[PDB]
């Protein structure tokens, strides 16, 4: 298990916007997060949430099994990291 | 934790090879595995090995810490997924 953490400074998002090629309104919003990687410190990673989701609350996640896709040339990937309380 | 099966079927890798843009030979070795994302069944999945690393026998893994990256956008990506003893 990835241990992810939102800190007290990370409570908010930020929403960004524009149009589509076709002419459809978006809007994305995203929030900071520290994941553990093994390293000295955890590192820093920009979170984008799902449409009509709140911003995570501060404490300690894990990752949900929904945020992984098998990717074009077959292989696993991120799709967007999506969480769950520890 | 991610499950991931290696089948009897799956216990050996092929290996694909070039030449890179400035000359250096390379190679990679690449073994089948399934991956259980939550669906009716396990979806299958292409592993790339690290240089040196022998084909992941029949059985159960679950994936290393040592998989992730943070990415050039600055969210969180799968470098090359590394499995681990279940």
């Amino acid at each position: 298990m990835i241990k992810v953490e939102i800190k007290p400074s990370q409570a908010q998002f930020t929403t960004r916007s524009g149009v589509s090629r076709q002419g459809k309104p978006y809007s994305l919003n995203e929030q900071l997060c520290y994941v553990d990687l093994g390293n000295e410190y955890p590192v820093l990673v920009k979170l984008t949430l799902d449409e009509g989701q709140p911003a995570y609350a501060p404490g300690l996640y894990t990752v949900h099994l929904s945020s992984f896709k098998v990717g074009q040339f077959g292989s696993l990937m991120i799709d967007r990291l999506r969480l769950v309380p520890a």
